[PDB]
């Protein structure tokens, strides 16, 4: 079986490995610059910029890599000024060959418990518009669609300013 | 004429005041059914969701007349982001520099913080913001084009807790 749990210090390295697991199914695997040292300095400070909750599996199906940990999710909560406090799902994936056991519905779980617990009115989360699997399997639970244009400034303008 | 500081909780009073605002000014000022009981418990509980920042000058009596709610956010691919999530100034004081101060403000914590970029959101349909931005180096990201914003509401999320 499996269990899914908080994150701990330790799992950086695996975590950062899923992460580019999905952002290569997601072809943009090269726009990972994050590394495993800033996924401790930003997740197990004082005050964390994320949350991760990720599925163990027992040492009889570790990867052949040898990796323990098979999937993850990745969250922080947000602020809407109309509603509230919300959670926000920023990544979430699971091995390929592990998909199909339960791991991502469980992780769901959970992290609809900590939405419950710290009161939050929704949880919100993007989704690759032709990641068609992924949003059916989302759909399939209370899953629904919700525009605007999305702008950025850099630290090099942000310096500037 | 102007000053730029923190939000105390004093000051939820004005901060849900100004967010019906903008709503009103968004054509959905019925839309806002959070309270000022909220914001205070929420803004400034053991665990602060947002950060707010307000401008107070020296109309029905206010002295706080902007304001920019913000808070922190997580990009796995590129690390911690500043997000500002409404930013308003009542109509009888634009155009002065207040906008631009709480930018700059808001960028200092952007700086203090390291975080990489402050992301928001921009309406197309007002070229003045676009261009009031994009004169800030504020480069549109439309990173966010091929994405699907979705929603569990807290009726399917019971569902899935229990
Ligand atoms: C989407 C994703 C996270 C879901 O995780 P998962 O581990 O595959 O999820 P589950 O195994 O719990 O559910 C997958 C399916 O197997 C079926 N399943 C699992 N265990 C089962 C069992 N014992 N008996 C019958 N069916 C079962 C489920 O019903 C479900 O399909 P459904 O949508 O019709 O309910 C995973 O497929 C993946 O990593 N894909 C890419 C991630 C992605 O696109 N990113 C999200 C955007 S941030
Ligand atoms: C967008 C908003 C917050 C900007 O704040 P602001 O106080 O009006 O902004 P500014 O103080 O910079 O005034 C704008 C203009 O006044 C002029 N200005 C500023 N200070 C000045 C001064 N000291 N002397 C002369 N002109 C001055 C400038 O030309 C400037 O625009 P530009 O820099 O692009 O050329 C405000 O217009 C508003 O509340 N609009 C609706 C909110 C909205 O669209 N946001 C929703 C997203 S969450």
């Amino acid at each position: 079986k499996f269990k899914i749990r908080p994150a701990t210090a330790s799992d950086c390295s695996d975590i950062l490995r899923l992460i580019k697991e999905l952002a290569k199914y997601e072809y943009m695997e090269d726009q990972v610059i994050l590394t495993e040292k800033d996924l401790q300095e930003d997740g197990f400070g004082e005050h964390p910029f994320y949350h991760c909750l990720v599925a163990e599996v027992p040492k009889e199906h570790w990867t052949p890599e040898g990796h323990s940990i098979v999937g993850f999710a990745m969250y922080y909560f947000t602020y809407d000024p109309w509603i509230g406090k919300l959670l926000y799902l920023e990544d979430f994936f699971v091995m390929s060959d592990y998909r199909g056991f339960g791991i991502g519905s469980e992780i769901l779980k959970n992290l609809s418990q900590v939405a419950m617990k710290c009161r939050c009115s929704s949880m919100h989360f993007l989704v690759a518009e032709w990641n068609e699997p992924s949003i059916n399997f989302y759909k399939r639970r209370g899953a629904s669609d919700l525009g605007w244009r999305l702008f950025k400034i850099d630290k090099e303008y942000l310096l500037k300013m």
